[PDB]
């Protein structure tokens, strides 16, 4: 029985994004209330949450309506913009030298050890997002899992992922054998959701203009919360929090899907997540993770005084959101008539490939082409990732990188002005 | 003993989806009205008729003003709709010139001394100003000189008037005198808003399908409680006590001052007067500028990610924040072009104290805001929020020449979009 570790990701940054390092500050006192110990456990949140302007109870986090405070304890690791690929990489493998900025601290497992990564932001087909460009993209993330394999310096790992389209991070990437078992909160065409939201009835956060927290991620770690973790199992998790975010009825909802060595699965939840002393035996979903960013601007443009500065700002905010993702459909939809056709266009850019199939074959092709889009029609930020897909099916049509630029060259021609087009901070790719 | 015909005039000043709920409230409004004893050719309605057989209605051909309320679309007569709903009809009907009435059905208030009438609107409106689903818009005064000059026909003994719209209240604020035997009632007084109610953002009983608000506070107040009473039984005075406390802020919260002008002593008249009454016999959080948003956004929030309804949605949510960003920047420039840095806001945003008139000069108010559409489009139903500011510009002393000018070095060139369009003509 070796020691068992921890690696929390928030890939997101922002007041509207407040869920997402809510729900790494809860995982995180979830971890140590049950065992795990502040040395085992390694943080990545950008920090612009608990001091943020926009929170109305500074240097506090909750991660539910009636929550209390879970961002005080926390380990400062890895932040603002220290939160980045390869410090991530270098966590999980361990290596100290590879670190750039933070604490410093890394998985320096054993072979006995027990490892479980949790992740929760935005995201589309075949990447996830970060709050520094460029974005993890899924074939480096299983490289580095399979790199860490080699080095067996694991017993067994567990994967909970929160993000859109989550089950394409996996899916003809993650392999059997590893001793890894991956969940998502969707498969690789669905969709992720903030719960815990402004307007939403399904319990709303009172004077939030912000979600909360995230429905898959808040479903396994309430559960987990209230459970004793020696009884219930992995599988049993699974199950329950399918069940938890699956649809009613004819109703919008996600399949969590499981990836790798399910057998993994039958494994007590305390071999991960340890468990806490009080022992017991074993509601949204109407706002994605795209919209959810919206909804703060339009809560706090809708609760702002009539003729105040804060109606204007958050009027601009609305406004060059809404803005920058019309402008993003629009590229991406005219690249695609522009390079296959009228017909073909639609076409090449929506298939999707069967359930185990790998996204796009050349992934460095599809990091290229982001970057030739990019080059012309502006960033494509943590929203326009969701047309990712459209650009793997480019590169699995064979299309070259000079196609692409020329193609956005034609398409865009100026680079749009905006916040959220801006280049300043690196390629998306 | 009813001596002489009780009449009625319901009018929406709006059109657009958006704004289902003013037509709604008319609509109520009159089968209210017949269900009290009054009929149907006692009653002129106004109303743009683009809402029943409207491609957003999720039950075509109907219309309701409550969540789980009927339809009230049905048997309601179409005197004036479509670009009939103008100022020129209107006061042709109120005034009872068959011959000054141009298209519409005909129908006009022909009353008598003996005959009560009834008035009720519900729309948009700013300061000193009403709207129309035409151009140009309804000004206080000329509202004013119309009931003035209906009263010298002395071809009526009482008149009430209901009014639902934002800062209610300028519209009789200095202008509607006593001893016309005019009683009126506003949803607001000249300084703060109007709301819409039963909205899908609204928590308190939303609509069940519907992406838009059903009714209006002031207006589903007054009407679901005459529906309920007898009404020779409630008095005038009752109602407007009920309205006021329902419209009112819970606390610490906001609501809207109902507010009475006129003649007050008219309103310890009982409603069956004016409304008649219901044989069944028992005994006695979003403005409407933004309620045109909620639409637009509640419909792209509840539309398919992929589907064009939401990028089309998308752009409704666009056109209208950029626009009234134009507009009110527009306004603030003309102010300090006209006054400075400093005293423009002061000028332009100090607001008169109760019981005074909005501008001195009406005709300068029209033209100076039409000087202001030739260079910066049209205000639409949203702009004319700034009407005080074109007011104090006037109290001012500013000429109509210092405003053309102004407008054009504000407005250099003619914004595009759909509400900044002067293709239907100037808003004054």
């Amino acid at each position: 029985s070796g020691t068992r570790w921890a690696v929390l990701v928030a890939g997101s940054s922002g007041y509207w994004n407040y869920r997402h390092q809510a729900d790494i500050c809860h995982a995180y006192q979830l971890l140590r209330k049950g065992g795990l110990k502040e040395e085992n456990i390694v943080v990545f949140m950008y920090d612009d949450i608990a001091n943020n302007y926009e929170n109305p109870r500074p240097g506090t986090i909750i991660n539910s309506p009636h929550g209390k405070d879970v961002y005080q304890g926390v380990p400062k690791d890895y932040t603002g913009d220290d939160v980045n690929v390869d410090n991530l990489f270098a966590v999980i493998l361990g290596d100290k030298t590879a670190v750039k900025g933070g604490s410093g601290k890394v998985v320096d497992s054993g072979p006995n050890d027990h490892i479980f990564i949790f992740y929760s932001n935005h995201g589309g087909p075949g990447v996830l997002g970060m709050p520094t460009s460029p974005y993890l993209y899924a074939n480096d993330l299983n490289d580095v899992l399979k790199k860490k394999h080699a080095l067996g310096t694991y017993k067994s790992l567990v994967f909970y992922l929160e993000a859109c389209e989550s089950g394409s991070i996996f899916e003809g990437l993650l392999p059997e054998g590893l001793n890894i078992y991956a969940t998502t909160a969707s498969n690789a065409e669905e969709s992720s959701w903030g719960t815990y939201c402004p307007g939403e009835e399904p319990s709303p956060p009172p004077e939030y203009e912000t979600c909360l927290g995230d429905l898959y991620s808040v479903a396994w770690m309430e559960d987990s919360g209230m459970h004793n973790l020696q009884t219930e199992t992995l599988h049993q998790q699974y199950e329950l929090v399918k069940r938890r975010t699956a649809p009613v009825g004819y109703s919008y909802g996600s399949h969590v899907m499981q990836y790798g060595d399910v057998g993994i699965s039958k494994d007590n939840l305390d071999l991960y997540m340890g468990t806490n002393p009080a022992n017991d035996n074993f509601p949204s979903r109407v706002t994605n993770q795209r919209d959810a960013d919206l909804v703060h601007f339009w809560e706090k443009y809708r609760k702002a005084p009539e003729g105040s500065a804060r109606k204007t700002e958050a009027q601009k905010q609305v406004l060059e959101a809404m803005s920058h993702r019309l402008h993003i459909d629009n590229s991406v939809i005219l690249v695609g008539k522009i390079l296959f056709g009228i017909s073909r266009g639609p076409e090449v850019l929506n298939k999707v490939r069967s359930a185990g199939q790998p996204l796009v074959d050349d992934w460095n092709c599809l990091k290229n082409q982001v970057r030739a889009f990019e080059r012309h029609c502006g960033s494509l930020s943590q929203y326009g990732i969701k047309h990712m897909r459209s650009f793997a099916n480019i590169c699995n049509a064979g299309i070259q990188m000079e196609q692409m630029e020329e193609a956005a060259s034609q398409a865009c021609t100026t680079l749009p002005t905006g916040p959220w087009s801006s280049l300043n901070r690196g390629f998306s790719a």
